[PDB]
């Protein structure tokens, strides 16, 4: 019998021109997602070559939207500050209301999930999310999406609306690494791990919609899982986590995150 | 006539076994050599090929252990924090009392340097040191290094003992980039540039002590220019900034970083 883990979210919507003040019904279609790829009832699922659809997981985990606030009082769950910021970087500047964003929920009772409308890397590549993996300060404890990239209606756009950059950063607050292994460029790209047995060892990131088999690293006959969540490919084409992610979300939420269990 | 700006230092030396709370003779050390590095006052400078003599910039920057806490009484510039965490990492637990680190003075009036024992990156590689580049949250502004590769004499361990890893990090505070242009592993290796017209295209970075000339990305004859301190080789080897990189620092103090003018 699984243990269906329960985890309370705060939305921070962080505005700048009036559009990005997203509707809770954008807001809402993100918690149904994740509501279906945490717990395999996603339909695409469907999409999974048949030589792997015995590893397919259910992660036994559901999200809700806050009911309480930290300090116990009734709430939407949904924060909304305006901001004249107009872009936001993975150096935090979303997660402090002193940098034009809004401060964290405590991270030991609640997934925050901050939103905005442009998010760049460091050295200024636009990108469509970003995580802090378990262990890292409580105050920029979550998960930062772009509006753009944010739920299945609204302003989500495709290839990213369908909601799965949120299950792919969650993937990572929840402890699990790209599959790919995340090398560095002068590194010999079949090198790193994401350390789980049932994912195939592959080279590089997959973007857009591969073709199955994509060979890499010498895993043919199957190749690549490109399906994983945790690869990069556009969110109608990332549709499954393994069993052994499972094991390392389940030690995530035995350890480091298990002030969230009941 | 060159307008010295002079920057007040923290010192945040976080420490969980004794031999981790570093000398003062350790840290002053490392304040000497910023104030050499940034001054074009190390005699190290003439390893330089005389191809590129005439580029090597004085960026005019000096470093001083504040004087005065922020609330305007007498400090030594140095706090000591003991601490139960045996490693920090990119997420910044270092930068908040919380997660077992010292909180930021304000980065508006200090450049705050925290040292530890064991930096690691997101993904577990043992690291040097870490920056934030301008514009971020106040709350984790300022540049964390490895007590090994801090200052020049104490804990302080070759081939990072020549305080290198501290000017290459204050670069990045900055508004430097790395000479090679940071490519994620699937990029050609020529495409990202560092923004300054005078280093070469590169293609990697360098490490240890390349022999001159070191040609990539076609940039020959002279090749890279792996002496540059935002390179990655060993302290002895990296030795100058350009003028061009000046340009980019002198933008930086009169925007980002105007806090810190007279
Ligand atoms: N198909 C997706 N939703 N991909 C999400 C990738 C997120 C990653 N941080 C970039 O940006
Ligand atoms: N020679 C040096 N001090 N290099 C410093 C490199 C720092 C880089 N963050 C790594 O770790
Ligand atoms: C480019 C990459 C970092 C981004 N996640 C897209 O896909
Ligand atoms: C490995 C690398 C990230 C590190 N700065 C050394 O040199
Ligand atoms: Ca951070
Ligand atoms: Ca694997
Ligand atoms: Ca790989
Ligand atoms: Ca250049
Ligand atoms: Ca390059
Ligand atoms: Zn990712
Ligand atoms: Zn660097």
């Amino acid at each position: 019998r699984m243990e269906i883990v329960k985890i309370p979210v705060v939305v921070h919507v962080v505005w700048n021109e009036e559009e990005e003040n997203i509707s809770d019904a954008q807001i809402q279609s993100q918690i149904d997602i994740l509501n279906k790829d945490f717990r395999k009832l996603n339909s695409d699922v469907s999409q999974v070559p048949s030589v792997w659809s015995n590893l397919i997981a259910d992660l036994g985990i559901e999200f809700f939207l806050a009911t309480k606030d930290p300090n116990g009082n009734q709430t939407t769950g949904i924060t909304r500050t305006q901001t004249s910021v107009t872009f936001f970087t993975t150096s935090d500047e979303v997660k402090f209301a002193s940098s034009g964003g809004e401060d964290a929920w405590p991270a030991d009772r609640y997934l925050n999930i901050w939103v905005c409308h442009v998010l760049k890397s460091e050295i200024g590549q636009d990108i469509l999310g970003y995580a802090q993996f378990p262990g890292g300060p409580a105050e920029t404890d979550g998960v930062v999406i772009v509006d753009a990239a944010f739920g299945t209606t609204g302003t989500a756009l495709p290839p990213f609306d369908k909601g799965r950059t949120a299950t792919h950063e969650i993937g990572h607050w929840l402890n699990l690494y790209h599959i790919w292994g995340d090398e560095l460029r002068f590194e010999d790209p079949c090198s790193r791990s994401d350390e789980v047995d049932d994912t195939p060892n592959q080279a590089d990131p997959n973007f857009g919609a591969p073709s199955y088999p994509h060979v890499s690293c010498s895993n043919g006959p199957n190749g690549d899982m490109f399906m994983n969540y945790m690869d990069y490919v556009d969110d109608k084409c990332m549709v499954m986590f393994t069993q052994g992610q499972a094991t390392r979300v389940n030690a995530c939420l035995d350890g480091p995150r298990s002030s969230f269990l009941a």
